């Protein structure tokens, strides 16, 4: 083979060369010290990595048996909780504490705002995200259904004046709500000027200043006829662009061209659930894009530079032009053949991600070429770590980060941790999980998909679960959402680390997003996930309407969730569903699996706008597979459906997916030759082997099937 021997490791050549030629130069790390470190860290930490994965299976086995000997209708919460405590699943709660995490950027410690997540393997998307720090509000309004496409206000080939007028009015209203005038409305502004460091807005009848002049943050152009005005509200900037000669500016009372909002304050470049990466080739593509972003030289479009402004009093200043980047590494489960050992055993992918994304991140802590340093001025590397189960697994990641920092020559705790709360064993020991990482943690967050998937698999043997749609409102998940916020606040996250909530998946349903996603900052989340720059701009509105810092101070000391509520298994009652309801749900789940799987297996796409069964565009990641396949495996497990019901739904849904994909030049149909489609067979396997996958994880099956596809495409 073409691997490179380094101690006990055999490294794929494409990876060894990438690291040597691209990642290493410019960091002042000795190439052979790095590699010796790779070998050493892998040899030392692999056994604990494996022991932790064994511990999961052991606990799950004991819970499986607990339910299997029960036959009793509801649940004795006291005994069940007693049981979890005996087996080491529920650990004791630690005494109160405060996180000590230092060297963290303002975007993370203090600023509340939208957070974007993007597949690192897609260079175009990755760049757009990093550039999404600042976005046009007019574009985000005119382009989506936030301004409804009613009669006369439709989007056509060219600019609708009627529709654009509603866009202007909406933004005017937002300005009045966010940066109020002393009297009058922005809707009647005629001009903007700066006199003696004060913003002066001209109305048809008279002039006026801001109610709170401290919200005036700066400007560009002449004070007496500015090209823009910079405002601030709740730590987030709002820039009014003034140009009477632009398409929209001509039609405007004050000549306003656009309202630019500081939107995606941070971005997560994702190596996990939003990308398909099953070998050395795929990892290198991802690693190379992550390198290009940190060096600032990635080009597909290029990265933006910082924005210059004139301070209210006349001095010059600069604001960041790029989203501050996190990287999401893969979790503890999977191995990857990018490196194998002497026996041919693949190496843990999580361990590899820490070494390589960490190495690569050093470039983002230093001046580019294309220019000042791209990323963390405070000297931190921000790694999101998904899918952990409990405190010992968080401590293991911390210890992994610790060992890498040495190999890298970095000061201890340079590598910060973003703790995802998306597994049940983490949820019910969340405080301990935060404590285990008290000097590294820079966020926690919640979601729906992975967390519900784990919820179902954990109580798989208990009985039939409620429908997927129903899960979103179950008592366990509402308590989980609140408990997460409470735990972070109690550990001093306010002003220190992010408290995040989940993704809006419905990329075309922006009106509903603006209307409903506001619940998240109102619940005290200092950040939440968005699927696009456009969504980031719209979700930014929510941080102007809601003072997250104030909400968090008011939540202080509260415990709004009990361990009982957290532990309330989402079992369906007797006689829950009519036959047609059962079919629709089965169709719904088979459709999401097939629609997502076909693009993953056949094209190596890990995220995209996938039409659901009712043709709504969703932008979900791989966890959609986990929840769906777990729900069907649960229904199949308990007699709700038959294997023939499952077969029929896949057959009924495959042509629909085929149809929703044409569409795509590279697409290969699944119907009517099902057992010839590796993707169709993957979908089938996920459901039918679902109950036997570790904690319901889909990567073992999905990765195998993707490799199979790649091998066939090469012969
Ligand atoms: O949890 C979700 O629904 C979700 C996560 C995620 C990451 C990247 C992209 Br693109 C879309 C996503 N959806
Ligand atoms: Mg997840
Ligand atoms: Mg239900």
């Amino acid at each position: 083979t073409d691997r490179v021997s380094v101690g006990n490791l055999r490294i794929a050549r494409v990876l060894y060369d990438f690291v040597n030629n691209e990642a290493l130069p410019g960091t002042d790390i000795d190439p052979d010290s790095f590699w010796a470190g790779v070998d050493k860290v892998v040899a030392d930490l692999t056994p604990q990595n494996q022991a932790l994965l064994n511990a999961r299976d052991e606990l799950q086995a004991q819970i499986d048996k607990w339910h299997r000997r029960r036959v009793i209708e509801p649940i004795d919460m006291d005994a069940y909780r007693q049981f979890l405590t005996e087996i080491g699943y529920l650990l004791p709660e630690p005494d109160d504490f405060t996180i000590t995490t230092s060297g963290v950027d303002a975007e993370i410690t203090t600023t509340a705002g939208p957070q974007l997540v993007v597949p690192v393997l897609n260079a175009r998307f990755a760049l757009n995200a990093a550039n999404a720090r600042w976005g046009s509000l007019y574009d985000a309004l005119y382009g989506t259904d936030v301004i409804p496409e009613t009669d006369g206000a439709e989007k056509g080939p060219t600019y609708n004046k009627v529709r654009g007028d509603k866009v202007i009015a909406y933004a005017r209203k937002f300005l009045d709500d966010s940066v109020p005038l002393s009297s009058g409305s922005f809707g009647d502004a005629t001009g903007f000027t700066v006199q003696d460091g004060q913003l002066v807005v001209a109305l048809p009848d008279k002039s006026t200043g801001l109610a709170n002049p401290g919200q005036f943050a700066g400007y560009t152009g002449a004070a007496e006829s500015p090209t823009s005005v910079l405002l601030i509200n709740h730590g987030l900037h709002i820039e009014i662009l003034i140009d009477p000669e632009s398409q929209v500016g001509t039609t405007d009372r004050a000549g306003v061209k656009d309202v630019i909002l500081e939107s995606a304050i941070t971005t997560i470049m994702d190596f996990e659930d939003s990308v398909a990466a099953v070998d050395a080739a795929d990892k290198v593509l991802g690693y190379r894009n992550w390198l290009g972003l940190n060096k600032g030289d990635l080009a597909a479009r290029v990265l933006n530079r910082d924005r210059n402004y004139t301070a209210p009093g006349g001095g010059q200043f600069t604001l960041p032009g790029r989203s501050l980047m996190f990287v999401r590494n893969v979790g503890h489960l999977m191995t990857n053949d990018a490196i194998v050992d002497t026996d041919g055993s693949e190496v843990f992918e999580g361990i590899m991600d820490a070494l390589f994304t960490g190495l690569i991140a050093i470039h983002g802590l230093k001046a580019s070429d294309v220019g000042p340093l791209i990323n963390s001025r405070t000297g931190s590397i921000y790694i999101v770590k998904p899918k952990m189960h409990g405190p010992a697994e968080v401590a293991f990641t911390c210890e992994l980060f610790s060992r890498v920092e040495d190999v890298l020559g970095l000061p201890q705790n340079t590598m910060k941790i973003g703790i995802m709360d998306e597994e049940r064993r983490t949820t019910v020991n969340l405080k301990a999980c935060i404590k285990a990482a008290a000097d590294r943690v820079v966020f926690i967050n919640t979601g729906f998909l992975d967390r519900t998937g784990d919820e179902i698999h954990t109580s798989m043997e208990a009985g039939p679960m409620v429908r997927k749609g129903t899960m979103k409102s179950q008592p366990w998940i509402l308590a989980y959402e609140d408990h997460n916020v409470d735990a972070g606040l109690a550990a001093g996250f306010s002003g220190r680390a992010q408290v995040g909530k989940g993704m809006w998946t419905m990329t075309e349903l922006m009106a509903d997003m603006v209307e409903t996603k506001i619940a998240q900052p109102r619940a005290g989340a200092s950040t939440a996930w968005v699927p696009s720059p456009t969504a980031a701009t719209l979700h930014a509105l929510h941080y102007h309407q809601v003072d997250v810092a104030a909400v968090q101070q008011g939540l202080a000391g509260k415990r709004r969730a009990t361990i009982e509520q957290l532990l309330t298994i989402p079992l369906a009652k007797e006689l829950a569903w009519a036959p047609d309801e059962i079919r629709e749900e089965v169709d719904n789940n088979c459709q999401s699996i097939l629609g997502y799987v076909v693009r993953w297996v056949d094209q190596g796409v890990g995220a995209s706008k996938v039409p659901d069964i009712h043709d709504v565009a969703l932008m979900e990641d791989r966890a959609t597979l986990r929840i769906s396949s777990q729900l069907l495996a649960n229904w199949l497990r308990h007699g709700v459906i038959t294997s023939a019901d499952v077969r029929a739904s896949l057959e009924r849904m495959a042509p629909l997916v085929d149809r929703q994909n044409a569409g795509d030049v590279a697409y290969r149909p699944m119907a009517p030759n099902f057992d010839d489609s590796i993707a169709f067979l993957a979908a089938q396997e996920l459901i039918l082997s679902g109950a036997q996958q570790p904690n319901g994880y889909t990567e073992p099956i999905l990765h195998r099937r993707r490799r199979e596809f790649k091998a066939r495409a090469a012969e």
